[PDB]
């Protein structure tokens, strides 16, 4: 499958050279997993998501995404237009304000409470989590991360958007889980974006159009841009059956265009997430 005109994360995740419009995709494109967006929320009713999109649980007075920030989060990894898995299944879990912000007691819950609820839903070909948040390091949100991906979960989360070394944020320091920079649409490490040796790939991160609250679209920047194209791409490629919850991480840095990016300092990887697609 081919959709022209597609936003440059999109096309650049299904190319070896940047500077490409088309993404190249198996038509597949996910169906049969699901994708747990632990984040303010999302607006299901929003019709990119053609009803593929569901509020399982909140930690505040409504479900409702008052910010804007999960719907977009939501959208690079499944809705129709600007999602990487255009058919995958998205469960909504509300663990930040409408301020965008949270306690890390309530993150932690938010994180067991997917590790069970999975058992509750029909996901054949697996479970992915995108966790595009974070804060300084804290052993006990770290643990919470472990356990999710020890559960059966494919977890990326953020590396934070510091220009810093990611070995002091969380959850972005637990090396059990996928640890997510940014890039941008020249194949710069975006300028925001956390790095160190914790870091196991980079997506597309700077000026990301998606999804957003009202029905509507907009285009933002953050390491929390680049998560989603990296869960997006785990449910993609475990509906295929090419990797694992527990592999897809190594599967997807195995699989990477290597040393692409520039501004990459020595000692964290190069290596850009591809879906290597043939037609």
């Amino acid at each position: 499958a081919a959709q022209t005109n597609a936003p440059w994360g999109l096309a650049r995740i299904s190319s070896t050279s940047p500077g490409t419009s088309t993404y190249y995709y198996d038509e597949s494109a996910g169906q049969g997993s699901c994708v747990y967006v632990i984040d303010t929320g999302i607006e299901a009713s929003h019709p990119e998501f053609e009803g593929r999109a569901q509020m399982v649980k909140t930690y505040y007075y409504s479900s409702r995404d008052g910010n804007g920030h999960g719907t977009h989060c939501a959208g690079t990894v499944g809705s129709r237009t600007y999602g990487v898995a255009k058919k995958t299944q998205l469960f909504g879990v509300k663990v930040l304000d409408d301020n965008g912000s949270g306690q890390y007691s309530t993150i932690i819950a938010g994180m067991d409470f997917v590790a069970s609820d999975k058992n509750n839903r029909n996901c054949p070909k697996g479970v992915v989590a995108s966790l595009s948040l974070g804060g300084g390091y804290s052993s006990s949100v770290n643990s919470a991360a472990a356990r999710l991906q020890s559960s059966g979960v494919m977890v990326a989360v953020a590396a934070g958007n510091n220009n810093a070394d990611a070995r002091n944020y969380s959850p972005a320091s637990e090396p059990s889980v996928c640890t997510v920079g940014a890039s941008d649409r020249y194949d710069r490490r975006s300028s925001f974006s956390n790095y160190g040796s914790v870091l196991d790939i980079f997506g597309p991160g700077t000026d990301i159009l998606s999804t957003w609250i009202g029905g509507s679209t907009r285009s933002i920047s953050g390491t929390s841009m680049a998560t989603p194209h990296v869960a997006g791409l785990a449910a993609y490629l475990m509906t295929l059956g090419k990797t694992t919850a527990a592999s897809a991480c190594r599967y997807i840095a195995d699989t990477a265009n290597k040393g692409d990016l520039s501004n990459i300092p020595f000692g964290t990887v190069n290596l850009l997430a591809y879906n290597n697609y043939q037609a």
